[PDB]
């Protein structure tokens, strides 16, 4: 599975999601996405990596820059996220 472009504009609540930080590995991730949200009919879902928004290179970004370039954007959001590697060598 590849990376795929969520586009969601904003309602009264916001997008409806929470982004968080991983233990292990880096990046933000999508927590979770509130049933009826704009975030869940964009097709963003639980443990997504967000690797762009609007285009722009997350890679490296502390969570707050993160969350900034999100807002910055205003009504409006672009999230590429892809989801959790699974592919292991044994």
């Amino acid at each position: 599975l590849r990376p795929r472009l969520c586009t969601m504009k904003k309602g009264p609540s916001g997008y409806g999601f929470n982004l968080h930080s991983d233990k292990s590995k880096p990046g933000q991730f999508i927590r979770s996405v509130d049933p009826d949200s704009p975030a869940e009919a964009s097709g963003l879902r639980a443990q997504d990596r967000i690797v762009e928004v609007n285009g722009v290179c997350m890679e490296g970004k502390q969570h707050g820059d993160v969350v900034s370039a999100i807002r910055a954007g205003g009504d409006e959001t672009k999230l590429l996220v892809v989801d959790r590697e699974t592919s292991t060598t044994l």
